[PDB]
């Protein structure tokens, strides 16, 4: 299976100044071939570096796309770049000229001269049209290899992509991709339980990806060996699998409420909130969710009915259950939802940061769940919050 | 000027999946050093390409930081690949092996055994200890160049990086970064080394950057310019502004929510040491909640007004007995309410001398309004 190269231009791209969105967009345009992507390049604007990347990309690669670079300014060298790369002399296109003088002209405006640049293509390459800006992109095809230069905008881009990608005669390959989430089973079990099911093969792969809100398994490649595969999977993982695709734990937890009829409230220490937040995240919570306190002191957690004896153990299973309790009683909500524990960075009641018991209080009772989280003050915070949110859909 | 090589390892960042901000933060970090950044590489979990690009990187460069791919599954590669591209053996390091079987069993826990590999390292590397995972990173000195493996998750290689980027013994050049943060001013009133300005939902942050004499200098003279307007610097966020008051004042805070949701008392718990002044807060997401902790019957069908934001700081400010007590209310998106629009938005702070209340139209989705919120909120105590 052959490479795409994907290369995006521009110093700001390289500090994050501007967000590199476009290299990964054209990446996952190529999901439907057969095309190996091993990586992206963010470049600066520099026309001798830049040369280089073009030169080594195009001669391992099938495919060259280029993003960024096509203005008129001195910054501008991606052009003189590929031109380089490719042993090949820049031509001024007098009809793309007039083009750009129009597109200047239309606005009032004479063509700035700089912008005189924006018309030069190698003989190689045949033009594509910019009706949204003045830089034309090109579409090379040369030794069976295509090679094409878009404008950094997306809004230009994207149309003059859409309409090339097609025709450069690229290998098809069915293709399609799995995404399980996972709550409450780290990645070394996850390896365990999958075994051999864990492929990594040119048809197909399996990759896991650790979040605050627990692993996501992803199957991706050929689409009859991900749907079997990615099946196999979800039967190992059947308890711990909450969600598919787009499924956020909030979402689910709404499904799960609207499906019941039921009505949910939370009692929080050290989130502060967070769990409150995260549930009215998406539209539509208060359907389901009549509120909730965040009972940060002493006093707060006292006026809103921790027991006095836990008082001095609230980073406790007892405290836990008896928090959720008090919120199902003070919000009379069919469910409620509480965490207590440990954020960091200091250690509460002699237990260490990472100490994080979630409860869930309902019409049969209550449950409690401990958890020992690495990381530091906002890690613990964020992973409380799926501890609690989990809950409720397992 | 020798070259910075970086790479972040992650087939989900190849497709954005998660966006790559690792790379370019690691690149920022870099400008104080007299190294030249000519391209950032994405590269996919797998060993033979992987280890190519490292080959060539450290060969080109002075320094090369790789980033992701420590984990203990077989789509972490990145050690395998690194010895591949230097040419040296896996050898298992006992001592850091009893590290992570210690970490396991503290969190009752029989260590795996994929997280053996992890405690895997060439004869030329050094560790860098991870008090945030069981990956702890690499630091390879060889033939006069650095070779620095860190794990993946930003809140676990800052640290690792902060501490090792001084001993590398890079060149230094005298560069800059001054930002200021300011509220309530759009950027065209403030038009009125580098200057850059960057809306942000805290407000507009003017960033002055460039020769370190340059930046100390100009950026005093636009902090005078903008004097009344400017709530913090560097650091410094509204939330942390909030905590300097209420510990000079020794004074303390409650909220009342409803359109944020629980978000504003989650920034203003983000800064340690909070619960030296924040005794806690409500939402108030239902009409039988707004009541039953205080707010007036008569005010329950009109959520978004001045009264109702005035009415929730005065009820959580009497239910928590805080000094002061601020309230959010309004339309988050993506419905209207009230036949009022997405981002029209009441804060109010209820305080020792009465209520203040302030009106915003904020523009934005529904995310960004309820941030935005949070922070108009903050803002009441410390602008
Ligand atoms: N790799 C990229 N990903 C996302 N947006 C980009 C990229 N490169 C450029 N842009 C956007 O297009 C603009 C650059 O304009 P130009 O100088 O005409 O390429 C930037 O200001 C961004 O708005
Ligand atoms: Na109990």
């Amino acid at each position: 299976m052959e490479r795409a190269e994907i290369l995006g231009v521009g110093t700001e791209l390289l500090y994050g100044e501007t967000l590199d969105t476009n290299t990964a967009e054209i990446a996952r345009s190529l999901k439907p071939y057969a095309l190996k992507v091993e990586r992206t390049l963010r470049v600066a604007d520099e026309v001798a570096p830049l040369a280089r990347e073009v030169e080594e990309a195009f001669a391992r690669a099938r495919l060259v796309v280029l993003s960024g670079g096509l203005g008129p300014t001195p910054d501008d060298v991606t052009r003189e770049a590929v031109a380089l790369a490719l042993g090949e002399p820049l031509e001024l296109d007098e009809a793309v000229l007039g083009e750009i003088e129009a597109f200047f002209r239309a606005r009032g405006r004479a063509m700035p001269e700089a912008n005189r640049k924006q018309a030069m293509r190698i003989p190689s390459a045949t033009w594509l049209k910019n009706p949204r800006g003045t830089a034309p992109g090109w579409w090379v095809r040369k030794g069976g290899k295509d090679l094409v230069l878009l404008p950094g905008p997306p809004p230009e881009w994207r149309p003059m992509w859409q309409e090339v990608l097609p025709r450069l005669g690229l290998p098809r390959r069915p293709y399609a991709e799995r995404v399980l989430k996972t709550w409450g089973i780290g990645e070394s079990e996850i390896v365990e339980r999958l075994g051999p099911l864990f492929v990594r093969e040119e048809e197909v792969e399996v990759g896991t990806y650790p979040k605050v809100h627990g692993v996501e398994v992803v199957v991706r490649g050929r689409e009859d060996r991900v749907a079997e595969l990615a099946e196999r999977i979800k039967k190992k993982l059947l308890k711990e699998v909450w969600g598919e695709g787009e499924m956020t734990l909030a979402e689910a937890v709404k499904r799960r409420m609207e499906r019941e009829g039921a009505t949910l409230s939370t009692m929080e220490s050290l989130t502060g909130g967070l769990l409150g937040a995260e549930i009215t995240r998406v539209p539509g919570a208060s359907r389901f969710y009549l509120g909730g306190v965040v009972s940060y002191s002493v006093g707060a957690k006292a006026r809103f009915g921790v027991p006095q004896d836990l008082l001095s153990r609230t980073v406790s299973a007892e405290t836990a259950r008896a928090m959720a309790e008090a919120a199902r009683s003070l919000f009379g909500s069919t469910y409620a939802l509480a965490t207590t524990g440990v954020a960091g960075p200091d250690p509460l009641e002699g237990e260490p940061p990472g100490t994080v018991y979630v409860a869930l209080a309902g019409p049969t009772g209550a449950e409690v769940r401990r958890y020992r989280f690495p990381g530091d003050r906002e890690t613990v915070r964020l992973r409380s919050v799926y501890a609690a949110l989990a809950l409720l859909v397992t």
